[PDB]
């Protein structure tokens, strides 16, 4: 069978919040079968645990934020992307502060640290959410849709006019083991234009060339430029895999986003969950006939 996966060992990282600029200590821990990904604010007494699920999402403003009462876990999309990409069902994510560390802006450091520690297949069937009908949402021109597909595939189009794009489209099939190579190292990005305002609403406070692609009027500012020519839209795919993992299981279907962000991504999951004829939960008692395959543990 395609088995549930956790971490083989505990992982410790130290970084900064992209939006808060706060020093945070990250501890990823093994978790039992059917735990899912649970975030934990360990700086609070008592410890406050928020499962990484669609229902727990609060604001979706320049990131995906989980909320329980007045308590928040901000910027979960890149770490969840990494977990989703490597096929991690069950893990406790402890944070010493409200926001996940930004690292280099990518999921690369997360996939590196996780695979350094390694994965543990568990004695239980991995559950997948199979898309059964098309499910679309639209906020005027912006647009997000799930369509049935035999495997996992994510398509996305940046529509907006800026000199730096030399149109950014991409469409990637993650039915096999493509995630690390294709999208993992795609960094987040922001415009010099927006920084003054974002800092005024307590955002991008930890933002710099170290953890992001910074885009002036005409040029990328980063000394060493891009990792891929389509890095911008590859990151929109990275974000999408993160947000989509808030379903709490791996997807068997296709996602297409036209200028869709965290807001629409979450609207999509909320509608999908509501429409129980548009999806079902499946396991695979034989991995050889499954539409998805994963890296050796
Ligand atoms: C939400 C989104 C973008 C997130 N970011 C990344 C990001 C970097 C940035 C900056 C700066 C800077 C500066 C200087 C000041 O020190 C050095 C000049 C601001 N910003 C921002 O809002 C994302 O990746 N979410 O996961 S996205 C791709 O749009 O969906
Ligand atoms: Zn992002």
């Amino acid at each position: 069978m395609i088995k549930q996966r956790t971490l083989k060992n505990i992982i410790r990282a130290t970084g900064v919040g992209l939006h808060s600029g706060e020093k945070v200590y990250l501890t990823l821990k093994p978790a039992p079968v059917d735990t899912g990904i649970v975030f934990s604010r360990t700086d609070l007494d008592p410890v406050v645990e928020i499962p990484a699920r669609a229902e727990n999402v609060g604001e979706t403003t320049m990131s995906t934020t989980l909320v329980k009462g007045d308590v928040k876990v901000d910027t979960v999309e890149h770490l969840l992307s990494a977990m989703a990409g490597l096929g991690i069902d069950n893990a406790y994510v402890e944070l010493s502060a409200s926001e996940v560390p930004i690292m280099d802006g990518s999921a690369g450091p997360f996939v590196f640290l996780i695979q350094s520690a390694g994965l543990q297949e568990q004695e239980a069937a991995k559950k997948f959410i199979r898309i059964k009908r098309e499910v679309s949402v639209e906020e005027g021109d912006k647009r997000a849709v799930f369509v049935p597909f035999d495997g996992f595939k994510v398509s996305f189009e940046i529509d907006f006019d800026h000199p730096v794009f030399r149109t950014q489209q991409a469409s990637v099939d993650f039915s096999s083991t493509s995630f690390v190579k294709e999208v993992s190292r795609a960094r987040t990005f922001g415009f010099m234009r927006d920084i003054e305002y974002l800092r005024s609403q307590n955002l991008a406070l930890g933002g710099s060339v170290e953890n992001a692609i910074v885009v002036d009027e005409n040029r990328v500012l980063n000394e060493d430029g891009l990792r891929y020519e389509d890095e911008f839209v590859k990151h929109k795919i990275l974000d999408a895999i993160g947000d989509l993992y808030l379903l709490g299981n791996s997807l068997i279907g296709e996602f297409r986003g036209f200028k869709s962000g965290h807001a629409l991504n979450n609207q999509l999951l909320r509608t999908l969950i509501a429409d129980k004829d548009a999806w079902e939960v499946v396991t695979f008692e034989d991995a050889r006939t499954a539409p998805i395959s994963y890296m050796r543990p």
